[PDB]
């Protein structure tokens, strides 16, 4: 049972042990999956106000692109369900770093249980 | 542990338990919220491509609990991620609407919640 969720307010991850099993996880917000396994990929980018300021946010995977999201500059969730093999680093990259609104920004991973029953 | 995810293409949900002790789902995709907690709603929506869809109706998705709008989404008829963090409370219902069906692409469209693990641990 392995979640970790990354607050971009306070730059910590929040776990579900101390050195959970299935993810290393790094300061910068940046993490490296250990066990292979079906993920649910997750998190919210909040954009700052317009007034403040393409809203654009992309997750890789190693030195590819696994995601690319875009919008008028509006609460964004991103991920979805992703087969990951051990040694995947997973991390986001955004097109303006002023574009965020640190408080309330998060994302993170968790690794899913089989899901063998049907409705 | 309790996981459900609703794949629009059957109509079905694939569940970690025949009777997940924390929602009961329904057969068109709703859920209703058995046990208070924190739960990740998750999900993808794929719309039709934009070349495709002939007048200017927005593409949109709202998730509701209850009658409360959660959240509100759209974007240029992309792959859109949906849901987050969020409290819930026994008795919740949850769902989804679009502003118009015939923009969503049933093929790989799915949506659905996991409850989540303390996570207590801070570094």
């Amino acid at each position: 049972s392995c979640m970790v969720k990354f607050e971009l307010s306070s730059s910590k991850w929040h776990m579900t042990s101390p050195k959970p099993h299935c993810v290393n996880t790094t300061s910068d917000g940046k993490l490296k999956i250990l066990q292979s396994g079906t993920y649910l990929i997750y998190g919210q980018v909040i954009p700052v106000d317009k007034k403040y300021i393409p809203f654009v946010v992309q997750i890789y995977k190693k030195n590819d692109v696994l995601q690319t999201l875009m919008n008028d500059f509006q609460i964004l969730p991103i991920g979805g369900v992703y087969e990951l093999h051990a040694g995947d680093n997973i991390y986001l990259k955004f097109n303006s770093k002023d574009h965020i609104q640190k408080t309330n920004t998060y994302w993170g991973i968790i690794l899913m249980p089989d899901l063998p029953f049907i409705s």
